[PDB]
DNA sequence: GGATTACACCCAAGACACCAGGCACGAGACAGAAAAAAACAACGAAAACGGCCACCACCCAAACACACCAAACACAAGA
């Protein structure tokens, strides 16, 4: 608690109830700790091996 | 080494310090520092033995001369 900063942010969340869906959704996303900080549109780019 | 990286708006969710060694006071012990005395240097006073002038005799130094040797112009030889 005394280190939230420097320590990774929204790996827990709110579970999205607005409709079925999108709790489905909720429970299947992923995430890239990029960061906005930074306009390198490489890792933000659809990839071959993403299929 | 720092410093900057769209603009406006909506909603939800959690916290809004707790707990541990330092300042003051709280008391011992060798070290930060102070007091003393005894073996450290010198100087005053007495004792007698080492130092200076005689006396003295045998051993080294100088003179005389010896024969002996090193040596130096030159009459002769020589290329």
């Amino acid at each position: 608690q005394k280190k939230a900063m420097s320590s990774r942010a929204g790996v827990s969340q709110v579970l999205n109830r607005y409709t079925y869906s999108s709790t489905l959704s909720h429970l299947r996303r992923t995430n890239t700790p990029i960061g906005r900080d930074g306009k390198l549109a490489k890792p933000r780019q659809l990839h071959n091996t993403h299929w």
